[PDB]
DNA sequence: CGGCTGACTCATCAAG
DNA sequence: CTTGATGAGTCAGCCG
């Protein structure tokens, strides 16, 4: 019952993955808008509850691996 | 805290108005079904928690009196 | 209906 | 102060 991209709680099947709601909403922002995200570490951060908000890239990077898409 | 079509208990802004769950489906499918409705009294009929189902005529035209629109 | 999911809005934070 | 990212909340269509 756990978000795919970062194990918080899921909430349901979101853009064809179960996902929470903040990595819904992270992932329909993402797609639209600027691409250009930029790692500061080495492209494997640790995407959870408490550290999803550091890596955008690496958050991106996590919802197209589980197929993310609109 | 009450539906300003049938002043029964309110469920939240649906198509722009305050309303409850029953008037906002009847409104969506009043606007797009095909619809013959015709009122049996004087165009004035009580909309309440039970006498809303005897004339849609009414209710319908409560509801777009008091705003309701499916753009909104 | 009411469960499911998507669109939208707004308060809160971090940064500058 | 302003700007931008975040996530929670409300309400939309669709379906059964
Ligand atoms: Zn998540
Ligand atoms: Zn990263
Ligand atoms: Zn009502
Ligand atoms: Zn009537």
């Amino acid at each position: 019952k756990l978000c795919l991209v970062c194990s918080d709680e899921a909430s349901g099947c979101h853009y064809g993955v179960l996902t929470c709601g903040s990595c819904k909403v992270f992932f329909k922002r993402a797609v639209e808008g600027q691409h250009n995200y930029l790692c500061a570490g080495r492209n494997d951060c640790i995407i959870d509850k408490i550290r999803r908000k550091n890596c955008p890239a690496c958050r991106y990077r996590k919802c197209l691996q589980a197929g993310m898409n609109l």
